[PDB]
Parts: C-alpha cells; structure tokens; sequence
C-alpha cells in the first residue's frame, strides 16, 4: 500500500539526522535561470525510485548556504530539495512566492536530467524562512496543487491565506524580527477552518533558529513533507499526542489525524 512510501518506518531520533538515502548536490548557476537566483539542489542517489519536490525561500538578506542543513537534511529523507537565492536579497515575500513558483518550474522542467530522474513532478510543496515563510504563504494561496507548505519563523504583512494546501507553521517564541503574536500566530488563525494546520513554538529560540541544524524544526519539516507529500501516514504519530518539550505552544485543527 502505498506508492510513495520510501525509507524506514521512522524513529523520533531518525528525524534528527541525515536520513537513509545518499544525497547529491547541483548548483543553479544566477544567469542560468530568470525568475529567481539559481540555487542548490539537494538530491538522492545511488537509488532508482523517484521523490517528491520542495521549492525552499531563505529569508530577508540571506543566501541560499543558511538553509543548506535543512536541504540536505529533506533530501537525505528521500526528496529532491531546490534551496533558492532570490534575485535581491531584499525582495520581500510576494516576491519569493514568485520567484518559488519560477523555481518550482525550473524542477519539473529544466533541471539537470539525473535530477529530473528522482522527481515526481506531481508532488510538489514549499518551505521557508521569514520572508520566505511569507512567500510560502503567498504560494500555497496562489497555486493551490502544492502538497504542504511549511512556513518557518514567517513574516508577511498580509495575514490571511485563503489555501487548501496543508500548513505546518513553525514560530519561535523569542523570535523579535517575526513577532509571533503579530505574524506566525495570525497566519496560523487566519488560514481556512477546513485547511489541515498545524503550529509548533520552539521555547526559547529567535529567528534565526532555522539557520542552524534543529531537531524540532528537522522532526515536523521532515514529518509534514512525509505525511502530505508521500501520503505517508507512518509520520502521522509525529504531529499527533504531541507532547514535545521543545515546544512552548502546540495548536492544530487535527484534520491530519
Ligand atoms: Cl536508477
Ligand atoms: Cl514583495
Ligand atoms: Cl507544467
Ligand atoms: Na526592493
């Protein structure tokens, strides 16, 4: 059952680590693509299956290499992880909804073929940090095919999203450039009643949180990818009876249960 399902059935100490599949990288050269800024593709190898995609925004004035750990990191789970630069590293977030929507096409269409070989382009989904999360956002309202979106420590001016598209939302409780009160809380209660969402709150993290390796962030990134992208409900326990110290808030709709 189940045609998706790739790796082992998973461990909570699994979903902290590189994970069972070997990992290639191609750098997106900037000239090479109009729409966005290149970028890194994060890839398995050394296996014939195919996995589904994720178009992954940095965030406001960052490059591409402070997402690198997390690219890897989904890859390594089995997913073929394109990890933008934008254009400027100032565009805002509507701007990096647009520019993952460019990417998303660069995967599906254009990309090196030993990458598009692991691609199942009908599977597709977004992620990413700050104003990226907000493009996430953006994205997820605008092009309602995408399979999950995760928006991490995400800032929008906008606050409501009218998306179909599955959300885990990751706030950090400290976090002083993305208020959760005025950002990540808002977008999580303004997103549709019958939308699967979750929130997750890291205690005590800033917003620079999804710069460096982080096994909350790696657990439910990598567990709502699986669950909406592969339908792998083995990922289900993750995001269900949460009871997670690392967490300073919890909320769902629990429509993924
Ligand atoms: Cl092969
Ligand atoms: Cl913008
Ligand atoms: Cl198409
Ligand atoms: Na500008």
């Amino acid at each position: 059952s189940n045609p998706y399902q790739r790796g082992p059935n998973p461990t909570r100490s699994a979903l902290t680590a590189d994970g069972p599949f070997s990992v290639a990288t191609y750098t997106v050269s900037r000239l090479s693509v109009s729409g966005f800024g290149g970028g890194v593709i994060y890839y398995p190898t050394g296996t014939s299956y195919t996995f589904g995609g994720i178009a992954m925004s940095p965030g406001y004035t960052a490059d591409a290499s402070s997402l690198a750990w997390l690219g890897r990191r989904l890859a390594s789970h089995g997913f073929v992880v394109l990890v933008i630069n934008t254009n400027s590293r100032f565009d805002g977030p509507d701007s990096r909804a647009s520019q993952l929507s460019a990417a998303l096409n660069y995967l599906r269409t254009s990309s090196p073929s030993a990458v598009r070989a692991r691609l199942d382009a009908n599977r597709l989904a977004v992620a990413g940090h700050s104003m990226g999360g907000g493009g996430t956002l953006r994205i997820a309202e605008q092009n309602p095919s995408l399979k999950a979106a995760v928006p991490l420590t995400p800032w929008h001016t906008d606050k409501t999203f009218n998306t179909s598209v599955p959300v885990l939302i990751v706030g950090a409780e400290a976090d002083t450039v993305a208020p959760v009160s005025q950002h990540a809380i808002p977008f999580y209660q303004n997103l549709p009643s019958t939308t699967p969402k979750v929130y997750v709150e890291l205690c005590n993290a800033s917003h620079i949180a999804p710069n460096s390796n982080n096994a909350a962030i790696s657990v439910y990134t990598i567990s709502w990818m699986k669950l909406w992208v592969d339908n792998d409900t083995r990922y289900r326990k993750f995001l269900c009876n949460v009871n997670d110290p690392a967490l300073c808030d919890f909320r769902t709709n629990n429509r993924h249960c």
